[PDB]
């Protein structure tokens, strides 16, 4: 796995990001993670969505640098969205969602898995914490 560099375009949620990449806008969608629902009647709000699209938008928009990371498998959703690990100055997001209770780790997808054990690591710790999503 390598990463890569991206620009931001516009935050959708907690988990969502359009992100200028290779020089076309791209929606790109966080691996291994599910932020609470935000845009979907069928889901509503759900307690901890706008606490996590704020947290999302707050890390990526203070970047110095912004990186993408595919992981070995598939590069796209089903929507066409990019699934990758994000890092704004080095920092995972997905990971930092995770360890503030505001994701869970959800849609382990083989053979996009491998960070799979890191981020259940952080989300136990936010589970023993009770922290938002856990509280
Ligand atoms: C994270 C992730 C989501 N998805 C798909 C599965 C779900 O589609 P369905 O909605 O059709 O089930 C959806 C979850 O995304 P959201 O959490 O944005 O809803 O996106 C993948 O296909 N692969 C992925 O790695
Ligand atoms: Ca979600």
């Amino acid at each position: 796995l390598h990463k890569e560099p991206a620009t931001l375009i516009k935050a959708i949620d907690g988990d969502t990001i359009k992100l200028m990449y290779k020089g076309q806008p791209m929606t790109f969608r966080l691996l291994l993670v599910d932020t609470p629902e935000t845009k979907h009647p069928k889901k509503g709000v759900e307690k901890y969505g706008p606490e996590a699209s704020a947290f999302t938008k707050k890390m990526i928009e203070n970047a110095k640098k912004i990186e993408i990371e595919f992981d070995k498998g598939q590069r796209t959703d089903k929507y066409g969205r990019g699934l990758a690990y994000i890092y704004a100055d080095g920092k995972m997001i997905n990971e930092a969602l995770v360890r503030q209770g505001l994701a869970k780790v959800a849609y382990v997808y083989k053979p996009n898995n491998t960070h799979e054990q890191h981020l259940r690591k952080s989300e136990a710790q936010a589970k023993k914490e009770k922290l938002n999503i856990w509280s």
